[PDB]
This record gives C-alpha cells, sequence and structure tokens, in this order.
C-alpha cells in the first residue's frame, strides 16, 4: 500500500516507519512525506532516504478547507492508500477526514480515550496517573470517534518532566505505529462497516 506521512517537527516516528517500510516483509512504502511547516528536523530524514518531500504552509491559505485541499491533491498525484499523521500538527477538515475514513492513521502519545488533545504529556503529569502511554487509531471527525488501532502503556517514572516522560513513550509510539501500519496496509485489520475496529 502507498503511503503518505504528514509531518510538522522532528520526525522520530517518520523514522521509526521508514525503517519497517524497507524491511522485505513491509506490505507498505512510504512515497511521499508531507509537512506544513519548512526547515523541520524531518524533512532532512525524508531526503535522506530519498523520499520524496513537499511542505504546504498552512499560514497561506484562506480556510482549513482549502489548505487540505492542496494537501489532498499531492496525496492524489502520489496516488496514496494510507495517510499517517505522525507528528502532525493541525486539525483536518470534515470532508477531508470523511474522504479518508479508514485510510488515515494517527499516533497519539497517550492512553486515548485519557489526555486527548494536543499537551498529552502535560496533562499526565497533572493529573499524576502511575501509567501512561501511546494510542495508533483511525482518524475519525471527532478526535474521540476515532477507532483505536493499538495501545502500548508506559510506566510514569517520579519526578518525570515532559522532556523525560515523552522520550519514554517515544519507544513504543516507534513500535506500535510501524506496526498499526503494517496491520492495515496487509489488509489485517480494516475499519468495519459498523465502524468499529474489523479483525480478519
Ligand atoms: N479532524 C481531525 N484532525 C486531526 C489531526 C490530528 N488528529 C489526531 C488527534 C490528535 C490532535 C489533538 C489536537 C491537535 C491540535 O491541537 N491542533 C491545533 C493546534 C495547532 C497548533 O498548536 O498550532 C490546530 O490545528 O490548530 C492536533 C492533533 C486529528 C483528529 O483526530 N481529527
Ligand atoms: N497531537 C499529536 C501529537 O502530539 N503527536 C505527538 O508528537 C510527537 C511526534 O514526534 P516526532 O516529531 O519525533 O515524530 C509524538 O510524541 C506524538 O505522539
Amino acid at each position: 500500500a502507498r503511503v503518505a506521512v504528514l509531518i510538522s517537527g522532528t520526525g522520530s516516528n517518520l523514522q521509526a516507519l521508514i525503517d519497517s517500510t524497507r524491511e522485505p516483509n513491509s506490505s507498505a512504502q512510504i512515497d511521499i512525506v508531507i509537512s506544513n511547516k519548512a526547515a523541520v528536523a524531518g524533512l532532512d530524514k525524508a531526503e535522506r532516504a530519498g523520499i520524496p518531500t513537499r511542505v504546504i504552509n498552512h499560514k497561506l491559505y484562506k480556510n482549513r478547507v482549502e489548505f487540505d485541499s492542496a494537501i489532498d491533491l499531492v496525496l492524489e498525484e502520489f496516488s496514496i492508500d494510507i495517510v499517517c499523521l505522525a507528528g502532525f500538527m493541525r486539525i483536518l477538515s470534515g470532508p477531508f477526514v470523511q474522504k479518508w475514513n479508514g485510510k488515515m492513521l494517527n499516533i497519539h502519545p497517550s492512553l486515548l480515550p485519557s489526555f486527548k488533545g494536543s499537551n498529552a504529556h502535560e496533562q499526565a503529569l497533572e493529573t499524576g496517573v502511575t501509567v501512561t502511554g501511546c494510542t495508533v487509531h483511525f482518524v475519525a471527525e471527532d478526535v474521540d470517534a476515532g477507532q483505536i488501532i493499538l495501545q502500548e502503556a508506559v510506566p510514569v517514572k517520579r519526578g518525570d518532566t515532559v522532556a523525560t516522560l515523552s522520550e519514554r513513550v517515544k519507544l513504543a509510539e516507534h513500535k506500535i505505529f510501524p506496526a498499526a501500519l503494517q496491520l492495515v496496509a496487509s489488509g489485517t485489520v480494516q475499519l468495519g462497516e459498523n465502524g468499529k475496529i474489523c479483525w480478519v
């Protein structure tokens, strides 16, 4: 399956996906990396592996739907079957999300439903949980409707900061995201007709 990865930042997950899709048994290939922020560190990793890159400054579009269109254009150009949000920070329009229902995955640094939203690790430390994790889900319109593909739990050591906790969690993200991709791309896990995750 032809995959596009959308980044915004460092791109350590992108690298996680790049490494796994280059494995001989992989059911996916990363034909295009698309960032909405220029000069970001994840663009140089895409280039280092010879993957085409495109930058789409969200700041230059009237609204979201005109920004997503520019994205969906590139996605069609490279005949993309699967979209991977890996550090992508923009919210997506309803139409753009409906089009890729069942075909878009996101990696989130928390054990959803807990600590939704952007600053997951910040909330987790204020609440003071002993266990956090990451979640790979399908991107539905409501951030709490996405069907959950894989999760992995991570401990919260005493005296953790966002800088240390997020570092630990990312070692799981780098596991379950390549796996959840491989599930979806191989046609093993599929969003079912009833909208709940359907194994096969
Ligand atoms: N439609 C839909 N789109 C997306 C995109 C990712 N996800 C997965 C959920 C994780 C998430 C939670 C919160 C934010 C966020 O806060 N975005 C702001 C901040 C921008 C800034 O801080 O500059 C913005 O875009 O303005 C982003 C992602 C979904 C989803 O589930 N649904
Ligand atoms: N709201 C989405 C979100 O917070 N995504 C998070 O951003 C990081 C991406 O890091 P990377 O730039 O190393 O791939 C990851 O920790 C991921 O969970």
